């Protein structure tokens, strides 16, 4: 298919096209000498249409498109391993081809040497195109140079995105101009490419049968200012704190050597949308869980393994006295109740500065 | 089969319609250009006959059915995931056909299941093509399900099918009456209600056993029997009215869709809390004594309870800390703080209660009457 | 066999004949259009003969018998293909009975398909199965039509005990000198297969050279049975007094409030109290009734929120101080339903103790 | 061979006749309509040896012998239980025959084994098989139930008497001079194995190679006073049978649904060797081990389950409070150090009783 | 090959010539009538060349030798067997042959394994089967019954006169001017094995090659040391004479119980963790072992065998821990009592402890 076929790709896109400009005219890269990228690792949640992407690559390279999961590969007994090089055999024959390599987390048992065959014919030396919801459970050989060594990350549409995607799926039914596209975008905050192609399909079923009832199987405008303020929070602490570091964008769009004074400016960061969420609503919501855990886990790394606790001293404690204990659970409470203050206190000055990001963040969903 | 075979569904069998509707004519339905859903789900506990509403949907469409349970897929090296292909290879044939998987949850998440699934997955996935192949799917325990299953095309639509009420009771032992000798002496409305949250088999079974007793010579009565009171009804019309009641006085709190005998704020949580509590205070309130019932409410409170100290960071005293090993002294914090949030969302729930005492009463014997209302 | 090869079960025999019957003249069900069971099940310990039975109901319709153990159904399907195959051979023989003994065995591994397959091929000839332990199989087992009727078969009474002594003598040639009653007193809750081994084992010490004597020491109390009749009596007794139980269907020497928990409680106490009231001492067997009791008692503090002093909290992890809470809590409820149960069964000892002796000789009452 | 070959089985020999007279004419068996045993165990420590007895039990009877060991059986897949038919197969053609399942343990407790043994027990439900166990506690109960294995006999290590007459029969296969006494050489070696003897006169009969030898193979295989310490543990453990109430005197005494009444009674013999080790020797030996393991379960059940305990309470313990806990190993020990003392009382008084049967076991080595 | 190629075994020699003589003339043992051993197991550390005595038995015997490893049995499912059979078959062929069962610890420890030790067994019980282990305790108890590995010889670290001997055996495989005296690189290598000692002077030979050059190869790897381990060692010996309920040591080298008996044990546990004070003023690491043992026996003492006198004769292997604390204390009480009639002892006698040391840091074993 074509790049025109994806939306608020544009950077992921020009990210995509180098590998493009290879596959089509690979002399040039052959010209100053350059080993070409073998393996590139798209990264995302469900729905963000990784697959689409591939495709489309290979679409805006005119070149040949092989789809293998690791569902299939992942079988008796090097059955997988065969078909991994059966595959790469094929897709030699086709080259420049490229093969997709959807849930690459599916490839301990069969998989080992299936995997071990994936990286294989990689080194072997046809570009690899792989998609991972969850890229932490994914072995670190696969990352190494050459085998998966450039890394994309595909984001959940915001805004302007969605209502440019519903806009494509659209044109594939007869839609009144009464419906009004960017009124769900924003009606649908963090749904996924596939949702919302979903919904006009629902929409669709439901006219044949006889998008607002749609909206309604998927079983706030005031919830949008309260995720508003969880990141206003986070992202306002980044410019005041001395050893932190500007975040490059702040979104309402789910996400799904250091020094003592770096480690501390963090956990007040991890504070600052426990801080917000009161400083505004007076209220906590239930978001802060990660953002508490995170802290807390900094928090005892300071204590326990780092040695950076005053009371509980220089010692690895990573079985000991409940006396022991109760100390940790201490300076732990301490050290994250000074950096919640310091948090709350930054954020009253700027309150302000704080509340004029978040209705801006309700009105463009991200900004940098 | 048709849906006149099938009582007490009006709503599920509206809802099964427009997939009969699509198998019919799906030509309406790519006029617009509009994917058909792959995949239906039914959900349900067993003897609520989801297999029988399957067989009608094919019968009011006059379609081929192909049942096939979870048990035969799930087999030596890639049988199963062979039998999932040549299953809807033959399916393909007698298009438009429905397919019926039984215990979805037995294929539904590794092992041969893993490609089993991924076979089901690749063989309803089946393309842009229509097919005008529907798979159909019946799960008693639908939580133990891969998310995969429930993406976009594949079980996509989910429709849940509730034990029958006392007038699909009544209605369901008529139709496997006809089936055998019923004396007029036999009342089927005096059994419904008798069978409070009895399924359309359990009753079904019923039938049979006096049908059987009959053989072996009003008999339905040594009948129920073999399956080896009205004031119980009442003692459930009080949790349910406790739950239920509690939801229009409590700000953050959204009324119940229905009450049958069958990112969240601080403000949010309690108020859960205390609904979880209602039930055991209507049940002292009124009865003076609190029943086992309690149990998965009581379970839930806590759970939310410990999240709100623990997690969330919501405890006064604890802090915002994230506690999920520490010492007895935090320990015993922590049970302290939870206990208070919990006894206090108990209090606003026990004096709620008590002020519209009279009203939560109105509702234990409208249950007892009607079993479920709005 | 028939059903007279079997003893002291006329009440199981005659639950088992409804099966026999249908057997026999499936028509007169087919007649009404009444579906006829396809499964059921036999519960009883070891030596209880459920073979027998299910044996002897094929013979009383003189129908085709398939025994099939659960420990035969393996590789990877072959179980699964011994289960069709038995069914598909069993189907050709039709009326047949299909027995499978230790149904517990095949009710994870190839057990799973191979039951898979148990239940696909019932779906699809009467199944007889045979449980010692019962609670181990799946709830699909029992679901209707498959094993959806249940017989519990008891071990014999003193009565079916001589019965049975006298089926498996004709066997033997035992002179008219031993008397089987007074084995039979002798051998209270002794199993079928137990019984029939003495005799055997008495054959054998014959054979050698009353004799049946010898044979029952080669098994390597009157009074015992008066200390099972307290904890029995005691159990029993309760019921009729406690306001929220309900009176036992029988006594042998072999949605719920707070009230009820508690009275289930007192009776768990009944012989544990009986014991002290009538021997001055406590035995060993209370063991599962405390352990019972003292489940009752921490749901009631934990999960049920039934607890004065812990709360309305699920604590099913805590602090040591909540800890000591409940083992405190659980004590109280336990003692407390101890007195009300001692209490009770002081005032009628009288009539406890009527039943005691009553159970010494009738063995089993209601 | 002959039961003339084994000696000190004089009790086991007249218990295995009954085999014996069966093998011979089953006739009388089945002129009463008697069925015949299919399945006897032999139960015993290693050198007892059991094998010996089961080919004599089929000597005295002129019947076939097949030795079969479990480690056999115990074979890829199903081969096993093919074996175990194939070998029953034959057994039957030669019937009356004898097998023999040495290590019956190896068959009798996951896979094969299950078939195996299913196959083991299916043969035998369809000739007497006799089997060897050292442990006979890790059998499967099907293994005992009526016709398979239902007779069961023990064989004891060796006596004094049995001992001398053991060395007396190898003696006869090698030159032993008449200045060596064997009785002097079976008190030497008390709760030696009928092999433990044989294999001294063979290491011997090895030490003669060089052209009172029997003495330097002892050292080889690498206490008069310890015959006493082991007198005492006995000793204190059989005298209190006679003078508590609730226990039943030992069957016994070697040096090789229940009242509270009588689990206490239990207690107090399970502390009497522990007692007149201090009686008699002032110190207590390590082999009061398992005597004083028993005790305390028994102590333990008493409180925890039983609800036999007076401060503990009708409760059932078998997770609770660290307070819960220090009330059941007080109780416990309370319970064991009063069963102690009323051990140790009785055999005080009848210390002259007890210090009897030491020397006169030292002497006969078992006693009734 | 021959005895003569083996160094320091004399005892172990001796020990082996008993089944040499068997082999060659089993006639002489068939005389009486006298079963001979089928098994005879050899245990020692790795470089200790437990092969080459065997090879050497064979030698002085002129008997076939068939090496077979663990590790090679130890295959699908009774493939390994049947290797063990077909050994066994042609070993039978080859007879009076000996056959060397290296790593018997790989096939003596259920798995396929089980049935290959099943048919070690098996064909044993039918030539004599040698063996060697590393990890003797590790070995199933029917592998040591009668006739099976019945027999048992241990292989020791060479002494610094059979490391000096050694040393010249390999030295003559190789070029090595008169200047270097084995006898100095010999206590310069004390418990090393005689593999290490071998590799050592090919390590020379190799940087020779590139070409006093075998010092360079020992780098490639204290005489104080020896004094420090003579104390731990000497502090363990000397308590066995003085202390009524012990036995004295065999040997000393730098390479049903009453609780009288058990407490005697515990002070000599702590020998040398004394001896290192009274000698040194610190202790070592090298106490752990010595430590663990005794800490375990008053562990016994006090919770399994009852004879501790405030934890009671009770058997405690969870419990309060009130029930702990006063286990924890009864062991320190017994075990710092040990340690004392202990300290002690050797305090007095520290001139005859000093002695053993100087004797040891010569001899390097005594008895
Ligand atoms: N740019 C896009 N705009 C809208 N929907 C998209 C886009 N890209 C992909 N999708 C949708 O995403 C779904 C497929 O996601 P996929 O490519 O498989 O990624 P994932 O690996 O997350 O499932 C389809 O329903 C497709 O319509
Ligand atoms: N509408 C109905 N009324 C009465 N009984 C019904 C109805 N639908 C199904 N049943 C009964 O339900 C049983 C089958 O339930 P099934 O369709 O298999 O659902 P499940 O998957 O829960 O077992 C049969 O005994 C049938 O008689
Ligand atoms: N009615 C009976 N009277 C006496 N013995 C019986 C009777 N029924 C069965 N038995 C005995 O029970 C044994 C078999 O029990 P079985 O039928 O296999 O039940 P289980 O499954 O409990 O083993 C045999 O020894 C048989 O003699
Ligand atoms: N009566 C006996 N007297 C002496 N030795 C005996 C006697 N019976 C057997 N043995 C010895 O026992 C050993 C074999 O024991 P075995 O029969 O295999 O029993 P186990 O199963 O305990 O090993 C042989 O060495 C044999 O000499
Ligand atoms: N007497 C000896 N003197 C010196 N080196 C020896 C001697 N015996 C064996 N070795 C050495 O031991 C090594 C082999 O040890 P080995 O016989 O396999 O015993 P292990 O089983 O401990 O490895 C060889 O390098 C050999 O040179
Ligand atoms: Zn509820
Ligand atoms: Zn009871
Ligand atoms: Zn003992
Ligand atoms: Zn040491």
């Amino acid at each position: 298919i074509t790049f025109k076929d994806v939306a608020g790709q544009e950077e992921v896109k020009q990210e995509l096209r180098e590998v493009v400009e290879f596959l089509k005219n690979p002399k040039k890269f052959e010209k100053i000498g350059a080993k070409i990228p073998k393996g590139v690792l798209l990264v995302g949640s469900p729905g963000t249409g990784k697959t689409l992407l591939a495709k489309a690559v290979a679409g805006e390279a005119g070149v040949s498109f092989f789809h293998m999961s690791g569902s299939d590969f992942v079988m008796f007994v090097g059955v997988g391993a065969s078909r991994v090089r059966d595959l790469f055999d094929n897709a030699r024959k086709n080259s420049p081809c490229i093969i997709f390599i959807d849930e690459l987390d599916a490839v301990h048992d069969e998989r080992e040497q299936t995997l071990n065959q994936l990286l294989v014919e990689m080194d072997g030396f046809v570009i690899v195109m792989a998609a991972t919801n969850r890229p932490d459970v994914l072995d670190s050989a696969l990352l190494r140079p050459g085998r998966f060594d450039r890394q994309v990350t595909v984001s959940l549409p915001d805004i302007k995105e969605r209502e440019a995607i519903l806009n494509i799926h659209s044109l594939k039914t007869k839609l009144s101009k009464d419906i009004n596209l960017q009124v769900i975008a924003r009606a649908t905050p963090g749904a996924s490419g596939a949702d919302l192609a979903n919904l006009i399909n629902e929409g669709a079923l439901i006219a044949a049968r006889n998008m607002e009832e749609a909206r309604d199987k998927i079983l706030t405008d005031r919830q949008k200012l309260e995720t508003a303020y969880h990141e206003a929070g986070h992202a306002l602490l980044h410019y005041y704190l001395e050893h932190a570091d500007p975040l490059h964008k702040v979104t309402i769009i789910p996400r799904g050597s250091i020094n003592k004074h770096q480690i501390l400016d963090k956990i007040k960061i991890c504070y600052g949308g426990y801080a917000s969420e009161q400083i505004n609503l007076g209220v906590t919501t239930a978001g802060v869980q990660n953002d508490l855990m995170q802290a807390t886990s900094l928090a005892k790394k300071m204590v326990t393994e780092w040695g950076m606790g005053e009371e509980v001293g220089p010692i690895f404690l990573v079985a000991y006295s409940e006396n022991t204990a109760d100390k940790v659970d201490r300076e732990v409470k301490r050290i994250l109740e000074e950096c919640l203050k310091e948090a709350s206190d930054i954020l009253l000055k700027h309150k302000d500065q704080l509340v004029k990001l978040a209705k801006e963040l309700v009105l463009k969903e991200t900004l940098t």
